[PDB]
């Protein structure tokens, strides 16, 4: 997809020039060793002063041939404990759905910062996983204890 590949090259150029500290976003490779702009390996650092602090959370960003008509699928690998992350690892976020808040102009930086924001502020009106959501609603202290354990587990 010429349109997708052209935009992804622009995203890569912009990201390399200016990106938030501690974040990573790099295209993967094809079997022949060439760059695969359709599949990116990324990492989001937990925000300082939050229960996520010190964690580095890996996720994959997968683009469809019609990007930027469609948002990428963003998937934590491995899956994370969080009310808006499906058990598969897929992130549930309004800007990541075409018929909700996705706009073609949204950048990879905006996506990764949006997901970082989501990590520390769940949206209780769109639960994606039963366990983290139930704990978040029933016992915030227990919820944060689980989050801190997870951040420690994913410390670099
Ligand atoms: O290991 C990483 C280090 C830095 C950024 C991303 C990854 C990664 C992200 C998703 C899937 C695999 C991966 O290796």
């Amino acid at each position: 997809s010429g349109i997708a590949l052209s935009r992804l090259a622009q995203e890569r150029k912009a990201w390399r020039k200016d990106h938030p500290f501690g974040f990573v976003a790099v295209p993967t490779k094809n079997p022949d060793g060439t760059m695969n702009l359709m599949n990116w390996e990324c990492a989001i650092p937990g925000a300082a002063g939050t229960p996520w602090a010190g964690g580095l959370f890996k996720l994959r960003m997968l683009f469809k041939d019609d990007y930027p008509s469609s948002p990428p699928k963003c998937k934590f690998e491995p899956p994370l404990f969080h009310p808006n992350v499906y058990p598969s690892g897929t992130v549930c976020l309004s800007i990541l759905e075409e018929d909700k808040d996705w706009r073609p102009a949204i950048t990879i930086k905006q996506i990764l910062l949006g997901i970082q924001e989501l990590l520390n502020e769940p949206n209780i009106q769109d639960p994606a996983q039963a366990e983290a959501y139930t704990i978040y609603c029933q016992n915030r202290v227990e919820y944060e204890k689980r989050v801190r354990a997870q951040a420690k587990k994913f410390a670099p």
